[PDB]
């Protein structure tokens, strides 16, 4: 009358390789996490390198432009007053 | 003669759990996905930026050496000429 | 006696399913996987990019510099000597 000896066996097969794939999924899976971790501070990085060369080259274009007007000055000076 | 009562029981408890294991991996999954999604979209973000700041620090870089080309007048000009 | 025609039946269509879900996952993986990949690979040209701009604005600065104290010579020369 009893009778699951074989079938238990089949079951416990199915099982073990179902949980292979789903052990190497899970440590791919893992793998992209920690990589996709550190690019995400790599991405607060350079979002703050970005922002901090906006402002060094904001300070020399109006220094550049400070240039232009001292110039300016220096060429409606002596060229052209008395002489 | 009929037996599979304890049998199905068995593959039902082996089918839940490895359900469960799937279920979180596919959580975690869908989770990466939104978060480099994101990232895709600051990637563009950073590229539009470097581009436009090589685009400016073009701009400031001519513009230096007509600085230094009209200073350079200056100096060949009110300092050896007649005197 | 023997009794397990029906229980194998059970246990391959259980199978079928799981392994069907851990495929889609599978190749979802994948997916993230290259795309994390090439994002790795834009993020290292965008850090050599923030380096160089980094290196060409230091240029910058250094010759507006230079411009600044060859127009302080002019404006202390030319207006405050002799005349």
């Amino acid at each position: 009358v009893d009778q699951l000896t074989n079938d238990k066996a089949r079951v416990e097969v199915e099982r073990d390789n179902l949980a292979e794939d789903i052990m190497r999924l899970r440590e791919k899976l893992q793998e992209e996490m920690l990589q996709r971790e550190e690019a995400e501070n790599t991405l607060q990085s350079f979002r703050q390198d970005v922002d901090n060369a906006s402002l060094a080259r904001l300070d020399l274009e109006r220094k550049v432009e400070s240039l232009q007007e001292e110039i300016a000055f220096l060429k409606k000076l002596h060229e052209e007053e008395i002489q």
